[PDB]
């Protein structure tokens, strides 16, 4: 039966997660206030049943176990992320360093490489600290570059003689658009005219954001291969996401529909980290709105990465949208494209329990090789790949996901076809290990391949799908 074998020997296989959405003791062991401390209480409205992750998984005081279950799957590898006001109370290194913080970190590490997981550590999985926003706006500001890098290197200095596998930080698309265009995840910022959030301009903020996280990516990226990297001998890259983008007809329109949409998503990050620039469409369409790269920010920019994090999940399909004379000025409306998942009345794929998202694992393979052939043929691991079940049934058929196993089964399918196409792939991580708070939507949606009765004590069961994963690793 299909197997790990069917991959390159040494591949690593593991599952995802991040602090914020598997954590807990949101307000214990020293831990500091974050962006999504205050999101979540303060907008109930943008949370699906007003949940918050001051509890989530109680991965912070439950991670032993869960640790075990990791080694019963028999996974290669574990990804997650430092909550940065968890080491930092005051976000700042001179505001100190929190020792509880720092020794969960390596009370989780020493665990996982006891049973021979080796951790992949996201820095930034978008849990700013609250000092941080408060003092200079964060990522709306120059000075967050400096805060990020001090962060990087606390990270480095503690974990990194064991820790060999860094991603800077997790989807920064997400980050700015959800945070600063659509008002929908931390910090809660975009137009007036969306009467949707107290403050922001989704027409500039996204704009100004995406700069400064890709210039703090690469503060830490410069530090770690200058300070670090030759005598820790880790690597350390990104993790970005896109949707694949399918023109919606076979009209020039919808073509050029289509590349807009990708060079607005992803191309907004791995052009700069390629070419030092961004895409000409954005430079074109955003005009004076977008900020250009000084020469010594391109320069610090370009090739920063030992390897690509992507994250696949869905493909859509794209239409024209024609100029107007209307503008709600933003993000979103400045690619002139709309996305959809549906072509004349049918679904681009089989449905999950999150309305959005269809199966696709086609686009993965094309996502895979667009890289390949467009960016240098890159180091990529897959952070994540899943799906999400409706949290709408017992623990007892939750359990039972067959839907979730033809998901991996299909994925990693067309992930075999993208190696044997020549893209290097070193890795691959099923998001989720648990469920989890899965950010706006709560605990409305269950990602992981184990389940989590939220109800009963959140005691954890393996699904079907971690069953099958345990076979497949012929573990
Ligand atoms: C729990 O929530 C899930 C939501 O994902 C429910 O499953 C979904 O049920 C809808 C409506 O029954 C399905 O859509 C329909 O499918 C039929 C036949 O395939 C189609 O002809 C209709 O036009 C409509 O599109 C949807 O596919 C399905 N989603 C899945 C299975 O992922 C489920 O009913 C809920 N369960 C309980 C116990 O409330
Ligand atoms: N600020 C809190 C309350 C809190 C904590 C986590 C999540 C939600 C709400 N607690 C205090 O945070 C402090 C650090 O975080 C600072 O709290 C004061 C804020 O003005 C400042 O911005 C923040 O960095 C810790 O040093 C203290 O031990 C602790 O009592
Ligand atoms: N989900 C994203 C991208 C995103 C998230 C929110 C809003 C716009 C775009 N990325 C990855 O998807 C994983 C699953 O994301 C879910 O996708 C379905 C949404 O309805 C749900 O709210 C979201 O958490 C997240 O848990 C990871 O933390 C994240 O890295
Ligand atoms: C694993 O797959 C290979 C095909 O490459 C097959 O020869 C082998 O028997 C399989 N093993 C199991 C335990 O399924």
């Amino acid at each position: 039966s299909f197997n790990r074998t069917s991959f390159p020997d040494g591949f690593v296989f593991g599952a995802a997660s991040s602090a914020y959405q598997f954590e807990g003791a949101a307000k214990e062991g020293g831990k500091g206030p974050n962006i999504w401390d205050t999101f979540t209480h303060e907008f109930p409205g943008k949370i699906s049943n007003g949940s918050t992750g001051d509890v989530a998984d109680d991965f912070y005081h439950r991670y032993k176990e869960d640790v075990k279950v990791l080694k019963f799957i028999g996974l290669d590898g574990f990804r997650m992320s430092i909550s940065w006001a968890r080491v930092l109370p005051r976000g700042k290194l001179s505001g100190g360093v929190n020792k509880e913080g720092i020794a969960f970190y390596n009370n989780v590490i020493n665990d996982l490489l006891s049973k021979g997981i080796q951790p992949f550590i996201t820095i930034f999985h978008w849990d700013l600290p609250q000092a941080l926003e408060d003092e200079y706006g964060g990522f709306l500001s120059p000075h967050i570059v400096n805060d990020f890098r001090d962060f990087a290197e606390l990270c480095f200095k503690e974990f990194g003689d064991r820790v060999k596998h860094w991603i800077t930080m997790n989807e920064p698309w997400s980050y700015s658009y959800g945070g600063y265009d659509a008002g929908l995840l931390a910090p809660g910022r975009c137009s007036a005219f969306m009467a949707f959030c107290p403050k922001g301009n989704s027409g500039t903020e996204p704009y100004i954001v995406t700069h400064n996280l890709l210039l703090s990516h690469a503060a830490a990226v410069k530090l770690y291969k200058e300070k670090y990297q030759a005598y820790q001998k880790g690597q350390i890259g990104i993790t970005l996401v896109t949707y694949w983008m399918i023109p919606y007809s076979n009209s020039k329109a919808d073509k050029d529909a289509a590349q807009r949409a990708l060079d607005f998503m992803y191309g907004w990050f791995i052009e700069p980290l390629s070419f030092g620039e961004y895409p000409k469409s954005m430079r074109r369409l955003v005009g004076k709105r977008l900020p250009r790269f000084t020469k010594e920010q391109a320069m610090l920019v370009k090739g920063s990465f030992d390897f690509l994090g992507l994250n696949y999940y869905i493909a859509n399909y794209v239409l024209n949208v024609p100029t107007s004379n209307s503008v709600n000025l933003s993000y979103t409306t400045d690619s002139l494209s709309n996305q959809t998942a549906f072509r004349n009345g049918v679904a681009i794929g089989r449905p999950t329990g999150v309305p959005a998202f269809f199966m696709y694992p086609k686009g993965l393979k094309d996502l895979l090789v667009y890289t390949k052939e467009k960016y240098n043929d890159p180091v990529i691991y897959i952070t994540e790949n899943g799906m999400g079940d409706n949290n709408n049934v017992t623990t007892e058929e939750g359990i039972k996901d067959p839907q979730r196993v033809y998901f991996y089964n299909q994925h990693l399918l067309s992930l075999k076809n993208a190696i044997a196409a020549g893209v290097k792939v070193k890795g691959y991580f099923t998001w989720a290990f648990l469920d989890n708070f899965e950010w706006l939507s709560g605990y409305t949606q269950r990602f992981g391949i184990v389940y989590v009765d939220f109800k009963d004590g959140l005691k954890r069961y393996p699904k079907h799908s971690a069953l099958w994963f345990k076979k497949f690793l012929l573990k």
